[PDB]
């Protein structure tokens, strides 16, 4: 009985791959997130330890949900006719990324640093757990204003990770990399990496670099906004053509520009407060 435990509220939002809407655990009032998918859109489905059919998306969840509260945590699951229905938890206040860039336009670098480190711990977390993402993105990043902590969001382009290479691609086209513009083939870290160098870019000018699939093939990157060095450096390693050149999640996390984060509290007292 999905409508007798929860108390349906306001849409968030929604798209080609779900509706969601802002519920309260009646048990508890506890803020929660309703996420409705229809069974026709959803292309890949999994089954996971039962057997049970479910779309990728609730299998990937259920692989990468525990303690750590660096990626959307799946509070259950309903099953309908014609679609599947998520709970997943809601914190507030709340905003992603996409919407906080967009009212402060380009991010200073120290809080860059605080959140991009952040999303790396969450992508880490997610490939430790067998999971690749496949969407990183500011509007799949969501802010917990108070603790200043971030959330990954919508695992629904995910996929079991991997060591061979993938054929197919849902995610965002301009966050794509080189090789699946061309080939339309690419390899989860290494694609993942050039994603994180999207983000970063978006993070520190406001803006994403490139718009066009031209502009992506050929990956010169200029800064629109005053960056530092080491930042540009960041930037340009993570959005190397080659695949093979772009640097691992702990070559990025040693960089010169990663060091002396901020905790996320204090994040929240300096840049959220
Ligand atoms: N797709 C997708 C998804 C969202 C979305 C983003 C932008 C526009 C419309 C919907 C939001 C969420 C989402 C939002 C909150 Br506050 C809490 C938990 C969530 O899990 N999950 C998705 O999986």
């Amino acid at each position: 009985p999905l409508e007798s435990q929860y108390q349906v509220g306001p849409l968030l939002g929604s798209g080609g791959f779900g509706s969601v809407y802002s519920g309260i655990r009646v048990s508890d009032n506890l803020p929660v997130a309703i996420k409705h998918v229809e069974k026709d859109r959803i292309s890949d489905w999994g089954e996971l330890p039962n057997g049970t059919r479910v779309p990728m998306e609730v299998v990937l969840l259920k692989k990468v949900s525990s303690g750590f509260s660096g990626v959307i945590r799946l509070l259950d699951w309903f099953e309908r006719p014609d679609s599947f229905v998520l709970i997943l938890e809601r914190p507030e206040p709340v905003q992603d990324l996409f919407d906080f860039i967009t009212e402060r336009g380009a991010l200073q670098e120290e809080l860059a640093r605080s959140f991009f480190w952040q999303v790396l711990e969450a992508v880490r977390h997610c490939h430790n757990c067998g999971v690749l993402h496949r969407d990183i993105k500011d509007e799949n990043i969501l802010i917990d204003l108070n603790r200043g902590e971030l959330k990954l969001i919508d695992f629904g382009s995910g996929a079991l990770l991997k060591d061979t290479v993938y054929t197919d691609f849902d995610g965002t086209r301009v966050y794509s990399p080189p090789e699946w513009i061309r080939y339309h083939r690419y390899h989860g870290r290494s694609a993942a990496v050039w994603s994180l160098g999207i983000l970063l870019y978006d993070m520190v000018c406001g803006d994403i670099p490139f718009e066009h699939d031209e502009e992506i093939i050929r990956g010169q990157v200029f800064f629109r906004q005053r960056v530092s060095s080491e930042c540009q450096h960041l930037i340009r390693w993570c959005l190397a053509l080659r695949p093979s050149d772009r640097p691992t999640f702990e070559e990025i996390q040693n960089h010169p520009w990663m060091q002396d984060v901020l905790l996320p509290q204090e994040t929240a007292e300096i840049h959220l407060h």
